[PDB]
């Protein structure tokens, strides 16, 4: 079987509520409404090409890449002070080649963000985030970013590709090590079984 994943099957690739909870160490995370388009809400990053290194599914990042469809979910415990937060998305491309090219581009951009602090402005609010080094083994990339302050809030970004599908994950919390890497690998397993 060498057929690509159909656009209409993207939602079946995401992790369910049990799976998200299990990775994150929670029993109460809940998903929001399906996300079915790229995010074009404005955000300013002091190094503009680090936008994708901070957030999944960003319009300025995916624009022009040939993607055909995106399906995602954001999950967290209820309330304003959730312990865990996950944004998981899968992005369909016409071919494996185009999907892989996008991850390669992402790897180039993330490597220029590694080991740097950037300033991010959103809704007239400004915060600084510090990137660790880019990790992972082909075709997966990961990087941990840490929000300034004594909270210790952090996010791990993970991106991978299988078949014609790019897997794009942001997992955040106070005890981040490789949750986004785990999520990505589980989504890749779902792509593989399509
Ligand atoms: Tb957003
Ligand atoms: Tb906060």
């Amino acid at each position: 079987g060498h057929q690509p994943v159909a656009e209409e099957r993207l939602s079946a690739l995401l992790l369910n509520s049990s799976e998200v909870n299990a990775v994150m160490g929670s029993s109460s995370m809940q998903p929001g409404k399906p996300i079915t388009s790229m995010d074009s809400s404005p955000v300013t990053v002091s190094l503009p090409d680090c936008q994708g290194a901070l957030y999944t599914s960003q319009d300025p990042v995916y624009a022009g890449t040939g993607y055909t469809a995106i399906n995602g979910l954001i999950s967290s415990e209820p309330g304003d002070n959730y312990e865990h937060w996950v944004n998981q998305a899968v992005v369909a491309f016409p071919t494996a080649d185009k999907a892989r090219a996008f991850v390669q581009t992402s790897a180039d951009k993330w490597k220029n963000c590694a080991g740097k602090t950037v300033t991010v402005t959103n809704k007239a609010k400004t915060y600084r985030w510090t990137f660790a080094d880019v990790k992972g083994s082909p075709p997966t990339i990961t990087v941990i970013d840490t929000q300034e302050g004594a909270e210790g809030w952090e996010c791990q970004r993970a991106m991978s590709v299988a078949n014609n599908v790019v897997v794009d994950v942001n997992a955040c919390g106070y005890q981040i090590t490789n949750q986004a890497g785990q999520i990505a690998a589980k989504i890749v397993d779902k792509v593989n079984k399509e």
